């Protein structure tokens, strides 16, 4: 059970840190600036049309003490304002890179941006040659690299943080930056962007605009995950080309039974993701998943549920433990399922509901109290659920997210779940939605009730969620808007900001809080347990088995309130069992099944699919190793590739 | 000026209704369900996705003594629960048709009505042999025939009120009613209606599924306004074809010259936005003839949400001919302009009165469905009735990014000629009793307790606290009618952690307690933009007068407040005409000129097979309008005996 009132009030009271804003107008964001630098920033920004010049002033205040104290600088960006789309740009964590994206209040040429590579703490103003259209974008291997994307649809490039500013190209689309600052981007047939699907073409600079290559024709979209470059190609019908050397050469995605609608889920250097509409258009699609070379797919999960209107899906990356996924299924009887694969798509189960749920104690019927993981789908479905799962490697097997079960309440207010041992279990920790942040990597979780009424209250954890205390940090609520962190692996700072409005007008204030005295000693061996991460196969000799490897971690004691929670951690391998198994090409694993099984309509014919221009044949026990999997001994299913010397179909 | 003097607090805290509801969850919506019935609805509703069966159940209350005590009828609707995009569907006003179109809880083989035909008094269940894909939808010619799609796009008629369901065709898409129970609808070959746009082809049936006739083939969308049908077709490029005969004959636009997209239609005329060929948020407003056929520039530079295509196109219901929108100026302001004659000529609108102005712009933008899908701080659209003549009530922001973020409630007695800023801040509004009495209630993250409200027109406002418990607000609902005195306001208070919901109804009937008397009133005449006295009073050809309460009255009217008088015709002059093809008028100009790049080459357009050579002084007569007499530019459409 809890340990009831370990005394927090005084040690956070002295750390608690108010400063009122006067006369803001218009969105106010708060964002801290850097790794121990004290810098935090705030800004005001205008709903404004892009078209349409207007006047206007953003405010902006800066504060080099974390939070205590502000100053207006409101001087360094007189006369211009920012968009609420664009926002700030900062560029990676340890850069000290910011950029406001400015309009001119009485208008101008082009934009104005505000540079900063100090950590915010020294601005220079430079006048643009364009109306950026969307904000500015890093290069993901060089912050020194910008693009833009003009209002006249013109590509535009810097290559020393926004001081100079080139157009490499005009009638341009959609661009992206790739790998080692690479820029793909599509290009107009004739007149309009909007008018022009299936008829743009991809091209690729690899030096910036100095030289070009066109990769693509008869584009319909393109996209990047992971090492691969994806392209929808129109024919009358879309298919689906893969590339793993930037467009040089493309092979067309081979699935068993490519499609009108697709989408990467997700993708790194070892697999994809790829979720692919049924036929017709129904609600739900099939998660494919590929080898390290993105061509050959399996299927992987039926009836994947997606927004019709945009493609979202509830997928989700449990980024706190290795291999494990979680989304949204649509079961035989149109019930909201979360389904949870623990070996990388391999295999999926059922999502755990959790014990002796108060659910349980009212349910009319079973599968009522399933729970749902809300995601993007929820998200896009407009439900009341304002963040997403929350989780990240550092505070290993802890998950934050927002569920329901199968009551219509719940689905219109979910309440906030929590693991610790990355999705396999879950409990019901927080009524009613929640705004939430990890901080101390793991060792301090905190949470602010999300409602109509102003709140003046911070949920926290110390113990990875089991054990929750609230702290009343103002004697005024605040009408919530924000909560934001101080970044760094040990952090203990967060900044919430909000608003009162006893009358009309709104006075925003921020109020910034220190957990260092409440982690003050340092944790022993007496304050942790170990676990094994869950493995779908049974037996002890499988237990804590992740993609053949068996590992094993510590996990706080429920009530424990201390600092140096040691990294969770010799490795050893494991024997391969059917958990280590992908379903090969043309196979399948049934719902609750754990064998693979060949398609039905494929159970006449040799298995055959196009390679880079080159027709193999696919001999196999129905399996294939996990991408990634260091599995050794026990089960090996044999499979074999045979080029036929022989062009495609 | 205003009389503040008449003290109505006591009037109306006698004549205020709270009512309490426990355990509400969802959203809650409120209705009052006809004329003096004295019946009010409270439902609530649940956010799910269509295809995802779910546990729930709806809770519904009513009211049947105009909202004093509310009976709890959720017995009535055990083991479902209603959607929040369904809602109830309504009957046309005096019909007394609801339906409750819900789903069972736990799912069931389709969805479960409850229908009533005497105003909700009384209801029936009935299970639906499906699923509905979206609300039902009334024949404008029967409210007992009913078409509903299906979550498997069946096409399901019902005759007889929903009772009984027949399934006429299967793979369709859309549908939609005619003018006569005719049923339009596109229907797929195989596959999905998304992969399939510009390969559907479109049906009719005239006889509720009986027999069909396939009257567009390559069809990429269709829709009704007015008297005219449309469909978009895909050849390279997609392109408008209009129907007035019920897709027997089609005829495609005839523009002087892309996405084309219908702002409005009546029985008279077509509103057609072109966007620009460059997309770049601005396009141009067309009108058509009688026939919705022949096509000329009315408005240049016509603001457009890029993405939904929505603009701030807005008719000014309260007078007849007045419409209002939004254009780009040539520096990138933007501006609102106003037409009081059906797109012929449109003009700046007019600066609010009493203002203090700099910059170019203390221009008035008045906000609308450009402003609202733009995600500006607005509420609700411009507001007008057309039994209250002249009254609109919107929001509207000058040009500082202040104003825009924060809108004010402006004012207008003449159909949008003038305004003045009324109340500081968005709001919501309702108007009652044909304009007799205007309410606005605050839209902010505070809860309130202040009714805002005019019983003249809007001239003057008066603040009623009609709560000691602030609510965070959630609607506003007047009783319907002519003379309609009762509004509902209803909300919740959450101190802690749970929503209370709670309603209060407003009774005015002590307020107006005397009768409006000869000296209460005074006449107008709509803007004329011929400055001419025989041009004073005439809208569109026809000439009518109009009253307005004095400012500062409170009392009841029961007069319309359009003068009864012999009609009269007007003679003809520039506002009764529009330009005609290839021609335009200049901003601020009065007179039509022919567009410069058609200047030298003869005017030809397609008309019914025969391609038409067309010699005009540039000008034709605004359909709908009534003129005679005064001007008369000549035009011809000579037969060229020749194909198109
Ligand atoms: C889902 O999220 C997880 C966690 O963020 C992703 O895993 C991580 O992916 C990165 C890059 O692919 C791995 O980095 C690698 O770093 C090691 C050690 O420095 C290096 O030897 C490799 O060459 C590689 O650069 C990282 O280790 C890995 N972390 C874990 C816990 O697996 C994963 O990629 C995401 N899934 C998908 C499909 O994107
Ligand atoms: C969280 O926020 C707190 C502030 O509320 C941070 O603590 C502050 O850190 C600064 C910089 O390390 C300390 O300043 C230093 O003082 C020494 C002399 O003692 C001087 O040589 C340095 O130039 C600097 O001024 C400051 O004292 C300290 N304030 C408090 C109240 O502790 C803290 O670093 C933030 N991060 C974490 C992880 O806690
Ligand atoms: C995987 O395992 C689950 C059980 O854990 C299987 O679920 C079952 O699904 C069926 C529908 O396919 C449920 O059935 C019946 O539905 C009808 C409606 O037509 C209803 O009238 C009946 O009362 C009944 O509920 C059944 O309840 C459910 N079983 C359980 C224990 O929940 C699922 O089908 C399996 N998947 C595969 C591919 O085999
Ligand atoms: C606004 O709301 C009020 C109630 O707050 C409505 O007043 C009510 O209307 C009914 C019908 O006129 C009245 O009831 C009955 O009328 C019959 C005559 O058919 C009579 O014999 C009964 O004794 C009874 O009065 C009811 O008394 C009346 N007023 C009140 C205060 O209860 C009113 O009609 C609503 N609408 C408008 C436009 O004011
Ligand atoms: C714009 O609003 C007005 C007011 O509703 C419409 O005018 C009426 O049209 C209906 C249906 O044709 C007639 O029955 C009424 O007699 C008209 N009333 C008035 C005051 O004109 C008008 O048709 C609407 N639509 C368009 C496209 O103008
Ligand atoms: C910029 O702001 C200053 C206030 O410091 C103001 O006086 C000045 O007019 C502005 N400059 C321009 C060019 O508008
Ligand atoms: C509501 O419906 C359920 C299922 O049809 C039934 O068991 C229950 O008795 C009903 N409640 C009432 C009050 O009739
Ligand atoms: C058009 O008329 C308005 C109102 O009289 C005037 O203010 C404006 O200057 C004119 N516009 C142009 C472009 O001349
Ligand atoms: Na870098
Ligand atoms: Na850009
Ligand atoms: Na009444
Ligand atoms: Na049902
Ligand atoms: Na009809």
């Amino acid at each position: 059970d809890c340990g009831r009132l370990p005394d927090f009030i005084a040690k956070l009271t002295n750390n608690t840190h108010q400063h009122v804003f006067d006369d803001l107008s218009g969105s106010v964001s708060l964002s801290w600036v850097g790794d121990s630098t004290g810098v935090i920033l705030v800004l005001t920004t205008f709903q404004v049309p892009l078209v349409i010049v207007s006047f206007g002033q953003s405010k902006l205040y800066r504060s080099e003490d974390y939070g205590k104290n502000f100053k207006d600088i409101t001087n360094l960006i007189n006369n211009t304002f920012i968009r609420t789309e664009f926002g700030m740009a900062i560029g990676p964590e340890n850069s000290g890179k910011v950029i406001l994206t400015a309009e001119v209040s009485g208008g101008s040429r082009g934009g104005r941006v505000f540079r900063s590579s100090d950590f915010a703490k020294n601005f220079v103003q430079t006048d643009l040659p364009f109306h950026p259209l969307t904000q500015m974008m890093y290069s993901p291997q060089n912050s020194d690299y910008l693009l833009a994307l003009s209002t006249e649809n013109g590509l535009w490039v810097s290559k020393n943080f926004g001081e100079k500013w080139e157009e490499i190209h005009k009638a341009v689309c959609l661009a992206k930056w790739g790998p080692n600052n690479i820029i793909f981007f599509t290009t107009h047939v004739n007149g309009s962007c909007k008018a022009d699907l299936g008829a743009l073409e991809l091209w690729r600079t690899s030096d910036l605009g100095k030289t070009f290559k066109t990769i693509g024709v008869k584009i319909y979209s393109f996209g990047l995950g992971g090492r691969f470059l994806f392209a929808s190609v129109m024919a009358t019908t879309r298919r689906i080309h893969v590339s793993t050397d930037q467009g040089d050469t493309w092979s067309m995605a081979q699935l068993p039974s490519q499609e009108q609608f697709y989408s990467i889920l997700a993708a790194n250097e070892d697999m994809v993701f790829m979720h692919v509409d049924e036929p017709g258009d129904t609600g739900f699609g099939t998660i494919f998943t590929s080898d390290d070379r993105g061509i050959v797919y399996s299927k992987s999960l039926d009836r994947h549920l997606y927004t019709t209107t945009g493609g979202e899906t509830d997928f989700t990356n449990v980024t706190s433990l290795r291999g494990v996924y979680i989304t949204s299924t649509l079961s035989e009887d149109n019930s909201i399922q979360s389904m949870i694969t623990f070996d990388q798509g391999g295999r999926w189960e059922h999502l755990r509901k959790p014990e002796n749920s108060k659910c349980d104690a009212t349910a009319k019927n079973k599968n009522e109290c399933s729970l749902h993981i809300h995601a993007s789908y929820s998200i896009s479905q407009k439900l009341n659920v304002p963040m997403a799962p929350l989780s990240e490697p550092n505070a290993v097997g802890i998950v934050i997210a927002h569920g329901s079960v199968g009551d219509a309440i719940s689905v219109m207010v979910p309440d906030v779940y929590i693991s610790d041992d990355g999705g396999y279990s879950w409990a019901k920790m927080l009524e009613g939605p929640h705004y939430y942040t990890i901080l101390d990597s793991g060792g301090i979780i905190v949470a602010i009730e999300h409602s109509n009424r102003p709140i003046n209250v911070i949920k926290f954890s110390t113990d990875e969620g089991q054990c929750w205390q609230s702290y009343v940090f103002t004697q005024e609520p605040i009408y919530f808007t924000g909560l934001a962190s101080e970044p760094g692996a040990r952090s203990m700072n967060i900044s919430i900001w909000g608003f009162t409005e006893s009358f009309i007008t709104r006075q925003w204030v921020s109020y910034t809080v220190d957990f260092k005295d409440i982690l003050e000693r340092n944790c022993e061996e007496d304050d942790y347990t170990t676990w094994l991460a869950h493995s779908t196969d049974p037996g002890d000799y499988k237990d804590g088995c992740i993609l053949g490897y068996k590992e094993q971690f510590l996990r706080l004691r429920k009530s424990s309130v201390c600092q140096n929670g040691r990294d969770y951690v010799q490795p050893s391998v494991c024997p391969c069992s059917l958990e280590d198994f992908l379903c090969d090409f043309g196979y399948f694993r049934p719902e609750n099944a754990s064998e693979c099984v060949e398609q039905p309509e494929l159970k006449g014919h040799e298995l055959e699919f196009c390679l880079y221009g080159k027709e193999e044949h696919l001999t196999t026990n129905g399996y294939r190793k996990i991408p990634g999997d260091k599995c050794q001994g026990g089960m090996n299913p044999a499979r074999e590739v045979k080029d036929l010397k022989k062009k495609c179909t």
